[PDB]
Formats: C-alpha cells, structure tokens, sequence
C-alpha cells in the first residue's frame, strides 16, 4: 500500500505542464490502496480548525504554491465531511459545531450539542472509541498540544454536560450533575484518571494542582492521586525518553505545561489594514518552544513505540491543538507552524504505518475555521496580514468573521484523508459519526 | 461502476449513528468505481467560485444538514486541487486566481496571469481542450448561464491578453494586439464565432450586436456574421428544443438573455449586522426566470442529445455561472439558487453517463469565494444574513473579506469530483492545470 511519495509541481511552473503534481495515471496505484482486511492499530491525527483553507496557508507559506506537505499531503483516500451539531433544545441542527461536539461524534457516533462532551442531547453518557478499544484489550493513547482537559483530549475519557467542567471546582459549580461530591462521575481531570489510556501526553498540569472534594483522594491534589494510583508521571523531553514500558499496571501520564505547550513561531497579530499599512511578515521560531520540551512528533513517535508492544495493537488519538488556538488569535505565523508541527507528526505515523503494514492512519479536523487567503490589494473589514513565503511572494490572510476578540469557526464541510486498510471508508462525503463507525468496524470492536 | 445512490443521514440525528452517511464498508464500491479504459466522452460541470463552503451552504439550505445533493454529492471519486495564478512580472505565484486564469488552466495545461485567457504569462497561445478534441474529429459543446463572453466559456475558444476583450470595441483599446483590424485573432467574440463549436448555450447576445472593423465580415453584425458562416441560432427555450442536428455544417448557437441569464432565486442582500438587526431570510423563486428561459438543466440535456449523435465522441463544458455572481453580491438566495441549479445539471450529466459507460464526468470550480458559515448569534465586520433552512432552523451566512462593493475570490484549495474511467486521477491532491492532462489522455488526444 503506497502513500503519495511526490505530488509538487513537476516542475517549471510557468511552462506547459510545469505545475502538474500528477506524472502518470493513478488507476493502478488507487487499486493498490484498497484493502477491507482488518485494522491491527488506528492512529487518529486531529489538526484543530484544520480546514482545507489552514492546509492551502500553510502549504503556501512553508512549502510554495506547488510544494507538497510529506505528511499531510501524502495520504491517498481523500474526502469531505460534514461537521454540524445538534442545538440541545430543538434537536435540529446546529450548523456551526464547537470542538466538543464534534470531538464526540466521531469519538462515540452520536452528534451532541455545542459544548458537551461524551454525552448526547438528553445528557446520556455513551462509551468512546477509546474506552472500547481498552474493553477489547488494546493499547490506547491520547497525545495532545494543549491543556488535557480541552476538549478534543478530553472527549475520549471524560461524559460531562460542559466542556468548562475541567476539574472539582470548575465541575461543582458548571457540572454540579457529575459533581463527585455530588455522586457524579467526576470533572474532566477525575475521568481522565479514572479511564486510564496507557499513554497520555500533553499540557494542563495546572487543574493536576486541585484537590478532590470527595473519594478515596479526598483531600489529595489530582497530581497525588495519579502517583498513588500508579500512574508514571513525566514533565519533559529527558524523562519522557526514559520511558520504556506504558501500560495499565504502569500506565504514563506526561505533563509538559501549566496550559497549552508553547507554540512553535512567533510572529504578530493580524491588524486592520495590515496588509496595506504594514510590510510583509516572515515568521520566527519561538525561542521558548525548548529543547526540554517535546514536540509533538516526539510524543507521537514516543507513544508509537510503547503502544506498539502491545501484541493485540493500538488505539492513539494525535491532535495538533494550537491551530484553531492561533487561528481564534487571527496570528497567522501561530496558525501556520501548528499546522507544520502536525505535518512532522504525521510524517512519524505514516512511516510506522508504512512498514507495520495494518494500521488506518486518519488525518482531518473536528471543523473549519476563519482564514481566507485574500488578494494581496485587498482592503477588508476585518484583520488582514501579509506574509512572505517560501515563493518569495506575498500571501495575504483575512480573518473576517467576528468584532469580538477571537474569530470564530465555520461550518464548510472539509478534508478528511486516510491510509491503510478500510481507508476507502473516508472517500467521497460522510459524517464525523461516520468515522466513529469506520474506526470501531475496522479495529472489529464490539 | 456505481453513482452514490444515497449519501443522506441514514436516520435520527440525534440518535447514536443515525447521522451516519455510510451503512457499511466501501472498499468493494470503491474498487467497482476504478477504471482506466478509454472515456469516449467527457463532460465538465465547473460552478464559479462553488468552493467546499457554498457546496455546505446550499446543502444545509436546500436539502437540510444531514441531506444529500443527489448529483453533486453523488460522484464518488473526490479529492481537493489547488487553483494558484502567477505573477505576470516575476513569474511567481499569485495565491488567490481570477475566473479567467483558472479557466485558462484546466483548459490548456499552462498556467497563466490574472486575466489572460488561451495565453501564459508571454502571452503565447496554447490550444484549448476544446480546439483539440475538434480537431480529432469530436463533438464539442460550451454551455454556461453567463454570457458567452465571461472567462469561463471564453477560455475554451479565445486568445486574448484580456478577459475584457468582449467585442470590436473593447478589443480595440484593451486587446489591441489582438483586434481583428490590427492584424490579430479578434475579440473573444469573434474568436467563438471562428473555433465553430458544435454546440454553445448561454447568454451574451449583446455584444453580438457590435459590428466588425475589419475581414471578411466588415460592417456586419456579429450576429449577421454567425447566420452568414451557417449557424442555428436561438433564443428561446422552444427554438432550443425544435433542434434535432447541430454539427460542423450547421453548428448551434443559442442566445437566450442580453446578458447572463436570470438567476433562480431571488432574496436580498447581506448586511451589516443583518443576523442580529433583521429577520429569518425565506428564499423565492424569480418570476422572471421564464418558461421561455432554458435552465441550466435543460441545455444541458439538449446538448447531450445533439453531441451524443457523434459516433466519435464528445468533450461538453457546462457552467453553473451565477454562483460567483451571486457571491460577489453578498446575496445568500442568488448563490444557493445557482448551486441546486448546477446540481440539477449534475444530475442529467450523471444519468446518461451511467447508462453510456464511457464517459467521464467531473465536478469542480475554478476558485473559492467568499462566504462563511457561522454562529447564528455572531457579530461580524462585514455583511450578514440569516436563513431560514430546510431544517427548520437559522443558518448565518458572511462575507468578509471586501469593503468594496463585491466580495472577493479567495485561494483555499477545493473539492474536485468524478465518476467514470480515469476517475481516479482527482483523488488525492493535484493541481488544477493535471485537470487538462487528465482529460487529454481520458479521452487519448494528442
Ligand atoms: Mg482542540
Ligand atoms: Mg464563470
Ligand atoms: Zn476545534
Ligand atoms: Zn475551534
Ligand atoms: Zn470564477
Ligand atoms: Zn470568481
């Protein structure tokens, strides 16, 4: 089973057929992309806000026009799919979806509305992908680049009625319902704990910080908690490379940041008019991104070898978190080196995927967001920056969907693409629930 | 080989898996739609500017969030092209392409500057898809609701520096390398009136209405020059249908609007802040669309009928023209309204390819647009509008990106999708200019 080796222009892109990416009929390879044998492993790669506007802008940017993302681009089975939630009152469609009602349609098969996580619109918890691939006695991991109580992380181990309900006094107050003190499951951080995937890798060592209302650690920060229930706690680069064994006698919980990891380049923020009353930005690695710090094709490389012992095979679950982050912060060189930083992530799974030979590697977002690439002269209404590019032109980037602070998502349908067996599952238009469907089928979980 | 038959929420969406799209695995229907036997015959369905966003807009409208567009959605071969112009000056890329630039791309394999049509960037003429299937004995058609005269239809048989040069006078002063009186091919009119195709649909009758400076037909209308070299003219739907032949000898060519055709819809256009200062838009059929007015679905069926009588084949271009239009006027009803009229189009293509077998059917656009989906209660910089759906629900839609009175083109890379042999060359990731290619071989030109 190949995987898209080369598809930048051929060549001269000023001359006859220069810009083609394509050197020969695909029929054939196409054929030999096909495979309904089962999935031994599933690596699911998230690019927050990733839709196929992020991926242009930052192909654009980092590798030209007709460059070609080894990563990202690569994958041969490629889709559409539609995102919309439910609106929790009427049950008609919502058709703007935040991160935690998609994050749990494709982690459970069941659209939910704006804000809750693994549960639907009457608040019913419903098992994730996750908790199932454990039930069936597969290796899980979950790595992320923000906080772990966000909520694409947090949708595979956590059923709470608010996204907001991250640990005990946030839960008390906004989700007094799963309160623990209250008989609840618990906030996001107690779930995490409770689930216990075999690798968990990401920020949000802050919430680790409180103490549980009620329970056995009654009295206990989170962080004593973990310890006393056996869980291997790692904070940075060194000790993550210690690890050799993950599993749930000894499973690992890495906590690289208070918050969100730091951000891979830095460069301004998109102003009124700045594409016209500012020069050209060429965006600048972050000094603080560090050395102590793992990126996230580390962590993704560091749980792939863990969970690969793991004979029966594995589930993980990769999110390239500060892309929507960035994009909300109309920061463009924010936006474009997540989106960068996930492509070297996915570069990781597709060489694993490559030689084990069954594993379904996914890559898509939960949805889309407020980036257009613009013309250059372009007087808008919103946020406008120049850039300049590999191409040694400039790109212009339009955030133009909200006055408040941040910009907002957007409901386009958008990429998803695939590799490996039951891929052919992502081709054409589907759901996100679909994918929860596909994943479940193709690991033949129950 | 099988068109996706249903692709609509299989059941309640707010029940676990009744979003789903999918009822069970696709590998086997993926495999049955591979095939790289010759195409006989093509056809070309491009809607200007319908990026993944305005195909999602008029979906969630039209047809409700979990609905499916039975032509649009039915093609299952689908990946994502990147559609970037050039820099006349450097050379270098221009991230965000014109009508006339894209057009001029999948049309002749080369890649070219803003505005230019049939020419690269030193303004060389490269022969179209259309000159070249005609001159290997093929049946050609060019159907569009714009005039005739618009960059998309005009790229398949003019040369010129400028879309501008409609006629004569615009030639003159704009193209003067070009005007027929200066030694040059002619207009973009007059260049239309010499490729003879077999079968051109649209509106424009205007311009025809100029006189030659210069040749054989001096002093002639353009429109006298057509019935003088032999052509059927038309202009209503009625003449439309008494045609039974169109060829070389009498090749067709009819006029039905002075300039582009009426648009489907009617509603009013986006305003600042109209999700928040004004009511729920109900879109409404335009009385003036007439009965005396072909639809998009109608040429195209005639212009099957007619092409299909050629033994050798055929390569027909169909344009949903208003999409753009319509998008460019921040008018919600008149861009959703050219997007179910393509559809319906889409779905005539489709029906007489599955049943001839050999032909190769595509659905794109030559660039993204402008519109946006977003929260219903946002408070955006630019122009907005709320809809009432088919769902019953509020769908918010803006434009951004413009302080002009339009609103601009922007560069995400968009869905490309086929059904029929040699399908396969749009999955994955290719560029606009492989569409030229992939088409040149299908069909096994030289
Ligand atoms: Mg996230
Ligand atoms: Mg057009
Ligand atoms: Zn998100
Ligand atoms: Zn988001
Ligand atoms: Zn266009
Ligand atoms: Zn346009």
């Amino acid at each position: 089973m190949p995987v898209l080796e080369n598809r930048a222009a051929q060549g001269d892109i000023t001359a006859p057929g220069g810009a083609r990416r394509l050197t020969g009929d695909q029929t054939a390879a196409l054929r030999d992309s096909l495979s309904d044998k089962p999935a031994k492993n599933i690596i699911l790669l998230i690019g927050d806000g990733m839709g196929d506007s992020e991926i242009t802008a930052a192909r654009n940017y980092a590798e030209g026009a007709g460059g070609f993302f080894k990563g990202i681009d690569a994958l041969p089975l490629t889709g559409q799919y539609t995102h919309y939630a439910l609106n929790k009152k009427t049950g008609k469609p919502d058709y703007v979806t935040d991160s935690a009602a998609s994050a749990t349609a494709w982690s459970t098969g069941v659209k939910t509305y704006n804000g809750a996580l693994g549960v639907d619109i009457h608040e019913k918890d419903h098992p994730t992908i996750l908790e199932m691939a454990k039930a069936a006695g597969l290796a899980t991991g979950n790595v992320s680049t923000a906080e772990l109580q966000d909520a694409t992380p947090a949708a595979l181990v956590a059923h709470v009625t608010s996204r907001k309900c991250y640990g005990p006094s946030a839960t008390s107050e906004k989700c007094p319902g799963n309160a623990l003190e209250k008989g609840g499951k618990g906030s996001i951080t107690e779930q995490l704990l409770n689930a216990r995937a075999d690798v968990t890798l990401g920020g949000g060592a802050k919430t680790f910080a409180e103490t549980a209302t009620a329970g056995e650690w009654q009295g206990k920060t989170l962080r004593e908690q973990a310890q006393a229930r056996g869980y291997q706690l790692v904070s940075d680069a060194a000790s993550l490379n210690s690890v050799t064994e993950a599993n749930q006698q000894k499973p690992l919980l890495g906590l690289f940041a208070d918050g969100n990891m730091p951000v891979r380049w830095l460069g301004p923020k998109a102003t009124y008019h700045g594409n016209i009353d500012k020069p050209a930005v060429t965006c600048t690695p972050n000094p603080q991104r560090n050395d102590s710090v793992p990126t996230l094709a580390q962590m993704t490389d560091k749980a792939i070898e863990l969970l690969s012992k793991n004979e029966k095979g594995f589930f993980l679950q990769v999110e390239g978190a500060s892309i929507d982050k960035q994009d909300h912060a109309a920061n463009p060189c924010g936006q474009i080196g997540e989106t960068v930083d996930l492509d070297e992530a996915v570069q990781r799974a597709l060489e694993f995927a490559k030689k084990e030979g069954n594993t379904l590697v996914i890559v898509t977002a939960d949805h889309a967001h407020a980036s257009q690439i613009v013309a250059p002269d372009t007087k808008a209404p919103g946020l406008t920056q120049a850039l300049n590019t590999k191409d040694g032109a400039v790109m212009v980037m339009s955030y133009g969907n909200s006055e408040e602070d941040s910009q907002e998502n957007t409901g386009s349908q958008l990429r998803i693409a695939a590799y490996g067996p039951h891929a052919a599952n992502v081709v054409g238009l589907t759901d996100q629930t679909d994918l929860f469907y596909t994943m479940k089928a193709a690991l033949g979980l129950k």
